[PDB]
């Protein structure tokens, strides 16, 4: 007895939050799906990948570049192919600061590098250019120092010494960048970043150091957080039980196939706990922090641009991270790296293009949306029109379908109209509520009646579920979601579509 949008006269509460839901930026990052990095400094003049031997070399025999940076170019490309935040290393490992810091000479300032108006600070120029196109951005700083004579613990002559004797603390010098950079204007998406990522990744044989990172986080919030006065706290990568954003636990672009968006943290110890099995962090369903699955992926074969090192991955490649990433509720943050010209090789930008042009065509068309097809439920919400089926579909991810109270599992009849291809199906938790469905199958069969087929069974939906198949051709699919005892599905939106040649399994 299957449920459409016509005459739902009832009326219902809206079913309870669950305890662990996102802030708004976690939110809206998971609905952006696509991010992209930007490692770019020294090592791109260098053919490295981590900047270990730079030894006292002056930044203008490290950093040589010579043309003005074109942020523009790789900034448009980028927007155009759906990305919705850039994510720069103003510092890697090696320490070279690609800003002009009045806290170190160790930087582009002291390179010799200027642009056309004789100003020498690349994170502006990027920052210009994200702000003019409206690109939110990321801040990347290496707290792993190699260069900087305030790292470890050294007497005012260099000489190694205990923490209480120290002469220069890293800490302070570390937070006097951040404040330099988080509270001018001429930085960020019109002065605000909404990401910050402080990777604890160090050489095995580097000097120890306590990195004070209460001190860290409150001068990040006092500058792009609630503090601030925007709507939540900038997210956070890298910061033990701070961690508001995770790190996928591979540099593949491969998130689990069930993939929570929770963590366990405990803010006494400092420590968090996001559920590593096999190569990826797969979550919690019972996790106490919301921590944002963030799978960072190289679209070349390292970070760094170099002459050995700048063959973009193929299609193939970069469908595979798609529909393992934002198709298992993980964000892809693919990185794009600038060349020793300072812009972007046109294979690398081309193929970039390729792969925003081919999502774009994928997810153009919404067969469940098709004339003659139609969506329908096994319930509705109190037979209230606030949960129609007809939620799923809109393009609105404020509005979902929702069972009533005590009825813990729905299905979703998608009715194509008549025999037709496809090889994916979407589904969106509305996880601004939580995400809790824990048990989820698609099956299809040709015509109105008859034994089902399965597609795809599995345990979590969240931000975005994809299952991807070969080409297959039916008139019905059905989708069933179910979440625990007392609580209720909430669904979003659902889509059936017919993939590109390139981005097909
Ligand atoms: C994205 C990666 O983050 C890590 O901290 C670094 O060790 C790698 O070089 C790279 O920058
Ligand atoms: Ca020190
Ligand atoms: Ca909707
Ligand atoms: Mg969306
Ligand atoms: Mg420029
Ligand atoms: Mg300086
Ligand atoms: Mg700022």
């Amino acid at each position: 007895n299957w449920i459409g949008d016509e005459n739902l006269t009832g009326n219902a509460e809206a079913p309870a939050k669950d305890d662990v839901v996102p802030d708004k930026n976690q939110f809206r990052y998971q609905k952006e799906e696509l991010a992209a990095f930007c490692h770019f400094g020294p090592n791109t003049f260098n053919e490295i990948e981590w900047g270990e031997h730079y030894g006292n070399q002056k930044p203008s025999e490290i950093f040589t570049l010579k043309n003005d940076f074109d942020a523009e170019t790789l900034v448009k490309t980028l927007k155009d192919a759906g990305f919705k935040k850039l994510i720069v290393t103003a510092k890697h490992h090696d320490g070279f600061c690609i800003w002009d810091s009045e806290h170190t000479e160790y930087d582009v300032k002291a390179s010799g590098y200027k642009n056309k108006n004789g100003e020498s600070d690349i994170l502006a120029e990027i920052s210009k250019a994200c702000t003019d196109q409206n690109m939110d951005m990321g801040l990347y700083l290496s707290p792993w120092d190699i260069h900087e004579p305030s790292y470890g613990y050294k007497d005012e002559h260099g000489n190694p010494t205990t923490p209480d004797k120290d002469a220069k603390d890293y800490n302070e010098f570390y937070n006097n960048q951040l404040e330099e950079i988080l509270g001018n204007p001429k930085y960020g998406n019109d002065g605000h970043f909404v990401e910050v990522w402080m990777d604890g990744a160090k050489g095995s044989g580097a000097n120890a150091q306590e990195y004070d990172f209460k001190k860290w986080f409150k001068t990040i919030q006092d500058n792009e957080g609630k503090a601030a006065g925007y709507d939540a706290d900038c997210m956070l990568f890298g910061a033990e039980a701070y961690t508001t954003v995770r790190w996928i636990g591979n540099e593949l672009g491969i998130a689990g196939k069930d993939t929570w968006s929770k963590s366990k943290v405990d803010k006494d110890k400092n420590t968090i706990n996001s559920n590593k099995q096999g190569n990826a962090t797969v979550g919690f369903e019972d996790g106490d922090q919301w921590t944002v699955p963030e799978a960072d992926a190289r679209i070349t074969s390292g970070w760094f641009w170099g002459t050995k090192k700048n063959t973009p991955k193929t299609m193939e490649e970069l469908s595979d991270m798609y529909f393992n990433s934002v198709g298992h509720n993980a964000t892809l943050l693919l990185n794009v790296p600038p060349n020793n010209q300072g812009t972007v090789d046109k294979a690398i930008l081309d193929r970039v293009t390729e792969f925003g042009n081919n999502i774009k065509a994928t997810f153009k068309t919404n067969l469940a949306k098709a004339e003659g097809a139609s969506v329908k439920v096994s319930e509705v919400r109190g037979g209230a029109k606030e949960y129609k089926p007809g939620n799923m579909i809109d393009d609105n991810d404020e509005t979902y379908w929702a069972t009533s109270d005590g009825k813990k599992s729905g299905e979703i009849l998608i009715d194509l109209g008549k025999e037709t291809k496809f090889d994916v199906v979407s589904i969106e938790e509305a996880i601004q509520n939580g995400q809790r469905i824990n048990n989820y199958k698609v099956e299809y069969r040709n015509g109105d009646s008859g034994t089902w087929t399965l597609l795809e069974e599995g345990k979590t939906i969240g931000a975005k579920r994809l299952c991807r198949t070969s080409e297959t051709t039916a008139r019905q699919i059905k989708i069933t979601v179910g979440t625990c005892d007392g609580k209720v599905p909430m669904i979003s939106e659902i889509g059936v579509y017919k993939s590109t040649e390139d981005m097909e399994k």
